[PDB]
């Protein structure tokens, strides 16, 4: 048999932990043999799991597109992902237009207000004991700076969410269409005020920018307004949500973060490569041989990358979270032209939210009494951990 033939990363095995860990680790021990299997679900296609494969495919642009970056597609409409829908030199002229304030130095100035909301968020349950470490804390902080990033109220975070899961996993077509449609309706709405209002926000920027001499299009504006809530609401959500599971049983790694916190930058890189939630897919458009395997125009490729982040050719003793680790060459953010335009801003937000998680609730543990859950997808990740706590007090009554 292989773990390959049925392979599909919206319903992988979960053991026991209730993580699809052990399943990962099995895939990653056949892909020594295997790299490049074949699954036949979705109809068919391609599974990439050798971290040097991944690279490969990866890097060759010529054969490789990203109008599949999304497999199953995700439901946006008629409107193709911004970035990370598009191949050069149509990808490159738009992220050339939001480089500026996703560059290190510009994210490097979102360390206080997060810092700040992670306390605020914190003190809404600290007096209790109890909470969703997920719904409560790993949700919110990223939904907040995503409201801040696009312009909008950063107390509607249901709303948003709302539109996400319609993008992602509502099973019913005409459910999510209709449930996007509203997405665009407010879009369209923030995007006519900012044009005669315009803030200093990301919306703002790109309302009021011009690629050679011409504004964009309110289309084109609806896609960023779509991708950047995605990566906040969706990814960094769900990678943050893993991280606090773990911290929340696994007591050797929280000490250690405690005692070092001059480790933490370096941990997070660590938790990414060990707990970064996404997969991309590429649509071959020529004929292109990798390793063994030779793939054909129209066929598609999943790039399973927790699985080559797992790769024993590239990273020693790949099963345990090394968080002295360096380097970490971790395809968790991707590689190459279409690299997370967020990487250096969710590094940031997660080494605030530990750092400010640990001082505030140093001895926690998950909640013998409700169940953790963890969501399968292209993103994939906890969404529910329950935590108990000993009660505390707020900073700010
Ligand atoms: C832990 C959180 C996140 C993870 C793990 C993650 C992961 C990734 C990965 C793997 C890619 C590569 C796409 C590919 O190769 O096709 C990517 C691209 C991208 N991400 Fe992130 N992401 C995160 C958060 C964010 C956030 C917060 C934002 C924006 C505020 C964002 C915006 C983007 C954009 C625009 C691209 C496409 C870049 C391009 O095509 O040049 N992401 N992300
Ligand atoms: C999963 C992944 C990497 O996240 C977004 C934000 C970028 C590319 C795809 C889809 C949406």
């Amino acid at each position: 048999t292989s773990l390959f033939t049925t392979a599909d990363h919206y319903h992988t095995p979960l053991g026991p932990d209730g993580t699809p860990h052990a399943f990962f680790e099995a895939l990653r021990d056949e892909a020594e043999t295997t790299p490049i299997g074949w699954s036949e679900a979705y109809g068919g296609h391609w599974v990439v799991a050798g971290y040097k494969e991944i690279q490969a495919v990866i890097q060759n642009t010529k054969a490789f597109s990203n109008k599949g970056v999304t497999f199953p597609r995700y439901e946006t409409g008629e409107f193709e992902l911004m970035m990370a829908g598009q191949d050069d030199p149509v990808h490159k002229k738009y992220r050339q237009l939001v480089a500026k304030p996703f560059s290190p130095e510009a994210t490097d100035l979102f360390t206080e207000q997060l810092r700040q909301s992670t306390n605020d968020l914190i003190d809404a349950r600290i007096e209790l004991g109890e909470g969703d470490a997920a719904t409560w804390l790993a949700n919110e902080i990223p939904a907040r700076l995503t409201a801040i990033l696009l312009g909008l109220p950063p107390e509607d975070g249901d709303t948003y969410r709302r539109w996400v899961w319609a993008i992602t996993h509502v099973e019913n077509p005409e459910e999510g269409a209709e449930i996007f449609a509203e997405l665009v309706a407010h879009a369209r709405t923030l995007i006519a005020e900012r044009r005669t209002n315009p803030g200093n926000d990301i919306m703002s920027r790109v309302i009021m920018s011009k690629i050679d001499g011409e504004s964009l299009s309110e289309d084109d504006l609806i896609g960023f307004f779509t991708i950047l809530l995605l990566g906040g609401i969706d990814n960094t959500a769900r990678f943050l949500s893993s991280v606090f599971w773990r911290l929340a049983w696994d007591i050797e790694l929280r000490r250690r973060l405690i005692a070092h916190p001059e480790l933490i930058p370096n941990a997070v890189d660590e938790l990414l490569r060990f707990y970064g939630p996404a997969m991309v897919g590429r649509l071959v458009t020529q004929e292109v041989t990798v390793g063994d395997i030779t793939m054909k125009p129209g066929q598609t490729a999943m790039l399973w990358f927790p699985i080559a982040s797992r790769d024993r050719s590239a990273f020693d003793s790949p099963d345990n979270i090394v968080i002295e680790r360096t380097p970490n060459r971790h395809l968790s953010l991707g590689h190459g032209i279409h690299r997370c335009l967020g990487a250096h801003l969710i590094r940031v937000e997660a080494r605030v939210a530990i750092t400010e998680f640990l001082k505030r609730i140093p001895e926690f543990s998950l909640d013998p009494n409700k169940e953790c859950e963890w969501l399968m997808g292209q993103v994939a990740g906890m969404l529910h951990v329950p935590i108990i706590f000993p009660k505390g007090k707020r900073l700010s009554e």
